[PDB]
């Protein structure tokens, strides 16, 4: 059935939301290597602000460590614990 | 550290599966862009994640309509959501 307006609004608000991001882009300094999985889900600020002059931006972040399959010291396949920025709070702030 | 995601959780979060994504209303219904909506966007379930093999793409294998109320008075707009996904050979 139909989603009511309150539910629709709550689903479009500026808040942290999961987003799939390429791991290489989160760690550009780890060059000449591949990551498995090559993508991760990170909590990032997302949604719509009620005004064209506002953007949905983080007001609180956190670092989280994820174990991925990447490269070892020899460039072989090996596990890597890497750190990622997640957003914990967000706000509609002027540009 | 209490905030450490392990191998399995990492793999699970990478899956080709339906994921919530924010979509602007004006780029879904291009027949009503002469109007602003409150809210100006919606969350739709859409397929994403990444496949084991670069020659495959994460595509929807099941699709359903969802209706939502939005302020113009109040209007019902219909959207397509993805309920199932699969990695399929890339289309040429
Ligand atoms: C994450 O840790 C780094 C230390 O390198 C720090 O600079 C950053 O502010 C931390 N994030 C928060 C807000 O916890
Ligand atoms: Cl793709």
């Amino acid at each position: 059935n139909t989603k009511g307006w309150s539910e629709v609004l709550k689903g479009s608000e500026c808040k942290p939301r999961p987003i799939v991001v390429p791991v290489s882009e989160t760690h550009p300094e780890l060059t000449s290597q591949r990551f498995n999985p090559p993508c991760v889900t990170l909590m990032r600020c997302g949604g719509c602000c009620n005004d064209e002059s506002l953007e949905c931006v983080p007001t609180e972040e956190v670092n989280v460590t994820m174990e991925l399959l990447g490269a070892s010291g020899s460039g072989s396949n090996g596990m890597q614990r890497l750190s990622f920025v997640e957003h914990k709070k967000c706000d509609c702030r002027p540009r």
